[PDB]
C-alpha cells in the first residue's frame, strides 16, 4: 500500500472529487502533478465535507491519517479507510456507509460521527469498544444490543431512530451526553444507574402497541414507565379515556381505528434534567362475528371486516356430503371464502350438505 516512485495523484485517487481534495491538501499545482510517498505520509488530517465525493479509493495509501472530515459526500463503500490503524477521529454524516465491518481494526478510533446514513445494523461497533464519542442521529436503528461493549462512551447519539429497548446502554456508566429524542422509548429503567450524565434528551417518543380487537369497553395496560420502574400517569388520554392505575380504559360504541394516550415526565439521573414527552398509540381492528350453523348449532368465530374468512374444516355428517356454506338456512348464497369478503356486521353461515352419490 506503498509509491515507490513519483507518480499522479489522479493516478492513486481514482475519484476526481477525491483527487482534487488531495492536491489542494498538499498545495499541488494540478491532479496531474506527481506525488510520492513522503508526501503522501505527510498528511495527517484531510477535510473534504460537501466535496460530491463517490470514493476514498487512494486514501490507503495514507498511513498517517488521523482525522477524517467527509461529511455530505455520496460514499458507500469505506473498505479503503480499513487499514488506516492511527484514524482517531472519522465524520461520515450525511453518506449511504452501511458496511461498518470495514471498521474493525480502527482501534485508535475515539470518535464516529455516522447520522443520516440509512444505517440499521451497527452490529460492528462491537470490534470498537475503544468508542469515546458515537453519533448515530437519524438512522433506522432498532437493535443496539452492541452499545453494551462500548464501555468507553462519554457521549451518545441515538436521537431519530426506532429504539425501543435501552436495557443495552444499562452499564455504560461514563456517559456524560445521551441523546434519546425521536425513538419508540416507554421504560426509563435503563437509566437509572448513568449517574455521570450532565446533558439528557428524551422528547418525542412515539410508542406503536400491536393492534388488538376493538371492544366497546377496552382496556389498555398504562407501559409507560419511569427509571424506578413507576407508571407515568398519562397527561391526556384520546377519545374521552380514563386512567384507573394501571390500565387505560374507554368506552367505544362506535368503532375506531386507533386509540392513544399521551404523557410527560421530568426525568433528573445525575446532573442531567430530561423532559420524557411520548405518546403510546394503540391500533384497533373492526371485528364481528361469524356464527357457524350446523343444523343449529353453533360455532362463533371473529373476523375482520374488509379481510377474507378463512374457511373453517367443513363439518362430517354421517351419511351426508358437505355442500357449503350458504346465507340462508335452506338457501340463499353460496359464500366463496376466496371472493367474498368479511362484512362490517355479525351475521350467520349455515351448512347445507347433501345425498352420498
Amino acid at each position: 500500500e506503498t509509491i515507490t516512485v513519483p507518480t499522479p495523484i489522479k493516478q492513486i485517487f481514482s475519484d476526481d472529487a477525491f483527487a482534487e481534495t488531495i492536491k489542494d491538501n498538499l498545495k499541488k499545482k494540478s491532479v496531474t502533478d506527481a506525488v510520492t510517498q513522503n508526501e503522501l505520509n505527510s498528511i495527517d488530517q484531510i477535510i473534504a465535507n460537501n466535496s460530491d465525493i463517490k470514493s476514498v479509493q487512494g486514501i490507503q495509501y495514507l498511513p498517517n491519517v488521523t482525522k477524517l472530515f467527509l461529511n455530505g459526500n455520496k460514499l458507500t463503500d469505506i473498505k479503503p479507510l480499513a487499514n488506516l490503524k492511527n484514524l482517531g477521529w472519522l465524520f461520515l454524516d450525511e453518506n449511504k456507509v452501511k458496511d461498518l465491518s470495514s471498521l474493525k481494526d480502527l482501534k485508535k478510533l475515539k470518535s464516529l460521527s455516522l447520522e443520516h446514513n440509512g444505517i440499521s445494523d451497527i452490529n460492528g461497533l462491537v470490534h470498537l469498544p475503544q468508542l469515546e464519542s458515537l453519533y448515530l442521529g437519524n438512522n433506522k436503528i432498532t437493535d443496539i444490543t452492541v452499545l453494551s461493549r462500548l464501555t468507553k462512551l462519554d457521549t451518545l447519539s441515538l436521537e431519530d431512530n426506532q429504539i425501543s429497548d435501552i436495557v443495552p446502554l444499562a452499564g455504560l456508566t461514563k456517559l456524560q451526553n445521551l441523546y434519546l429524542s425521536k425513538n419508540h422509548i416507554s421504560d426509563l429503567r435503563a437509566l437509572a444507574g448513568l449517574k455521570n450524565l450532565d446533558v439528557l434528551e428524551l422528547f418525542s417518543q412515539e410508542c406503536l402497541n400491536k393492534p388488538i380487537n376493538h371492544q366497546s369497553n377496552l382496556v389498555v395496560p398504562n407501559t409507560v414507565k419511569n427509571t424506578d420502574g413507576s407508571l407515568v400517569t398519562p397527561e391526556i388520554i384520546s377519545d374521552d379515556g380514563d386512567y384507573e392505575k394501571p390500565n387505560v380504559k374507554w368506552h367505544l360504541p362506535e368503532f375506531t381505528n386507533e386509540v392513544s394516550f399521551i404523557f410527560y415526565q421530568p426525568v433528573t439521573i445525575g446532573k442531567a434534567k430530561a423532559r420524557f414527552h411520548g405518546r403510546v398509540t394503540q391500533p384497533l381492528k373492526e371485528v364481528y362475528t361469524v356464527s357457524y350453523d350446523v343444523d343449529g348449532e353453533v360455532i362463533k368465530t371473529k373476523v375482520e371486516a374488509g379481510t377474507r374468512i378463512t374457511a373453517p374444516k367443513p363439518p362430517t355428517k354421517q351419511g351426508y356430503v358437505f355442500k357449503g356454506w350458504y346465507t340462508e338456512k335452506n338457501g340463499g348464497h353460496e359464500w366463496n371464502f376466496n371472493t367474498d369478503y368479511m362484512s362490517g356486521n355479525d351475521f350467520t353461515l349455515y351448512a347445507v350438505f347433501k345425498a352420498e352419490t
